[PDB]
């Protein structure tokens, strides 16, 4: 089970044509033709603290999962289908919105979120990911 | 014809009486006796790549210009007129919300934000423009 | 009398668990035991221009305070009460949402926000505190 504890990051997407312009702040682009499976598409850092006997844990939004995939999503429910993994090879368990570590106490890292399955069909257009800070326990 | 491909930076201003006081981050503040013709607002950075053979643009949301001006809009749909000019002195037409560029190929810079005409008679308050990335074609 | 001229600077703060985990980008945690009389919890900066003749002025939301406290305010209108003082040692006064400068004219500087009173019974969860600038008359 799931405790919030801590914050949450925002991890954004924006899917173009080949032929893109970016404006303002510098955030990650893909053409479409290049959504194809294990495509990076950025990192979130994770800081764990006050942790000793417990597992680190991040939750997805509701928006942003369902009972078999995690996805960024657009603001018209576009859904664009993601997976996550700790840069430094820990071990995590993914499901149901929840991505926890395997074993106990602190840790500070990086999770690097890539495409889940080709998905070059999908459309242009900004797509988010919210993922929230705590703890699991069993 | 402005075909939708990159992301959207946000420019905002905050217009105030002659004693003003910044809360927080550093952001752009003029007097309501300061908007005058040319008077500088921001500057937004914008990059067209994977543009070759096409003219970078920028287009306006629809609550940002009308059949004759481009302009920022405060929450109760005050606007404040403005104009868009590449500070690198490159050509640039603005027409129906779209702002794009004369040679076709990758760029990439500044675009200057300046009051459009005296305008001292607008009211106080937070006023936004939006701009998002595509590209033109005839 | 405050009136309004200037911008809005928010501080953020999320209440924890003594196990937390930030994720993303940077805020300030502080776990529910932490929540002392006296704790720091952010600073804000602020700048008075063009105010010659003038006092300097924060106005707080109002949902964030009454006739009593200031507070930071949670998404399920949880209340933490906090305080206000200058870093440079100036002379400001508190009252009904309004942070005024004593001394008239223009000032940069920054405002420390801390825990005003024990608070260690509060929820967990993201605490708001929103303040405007301008002047008072």
């Amino acid at each position: 089970t799931f405790q919030a504890s801590g914050t949450t990051g925002i991890t954004t997407l924006t899917v173009t044509e080949e032929c893109r312009v970016q404006v303002g702040n510098v955030t990650a682009t893909l053409a479409r033709s290049k959504l194809k499976d294990d495509t990076a598409i950025g990192v979130i850092g994770v800081t764990a603290l006050g942790c000793n006997g417990l597992q680190a844990a991040l939750q997805a939004d509701p928006d942003n999962y369902d009972a078999t995939n995690l996805y960024m999503t657009s603001r018209n429910h576009d859904k664009l289908n993601v997976k996550l993994k700790a840069t430094d090879g820990s071990s995590w368990t993914y499901g149901n919105g929840v991505f926890y570590k395997t074993e106990g106490g602190n840790w500070g890292g990086h999770v690097g979120i890539s495409v889940d399955g080709n998905q070059t069909d999908k459309p242009t257009g900004e797509y988010t990911l919210n993922l929230t800070g705590g703890y699991w326990t069993n």
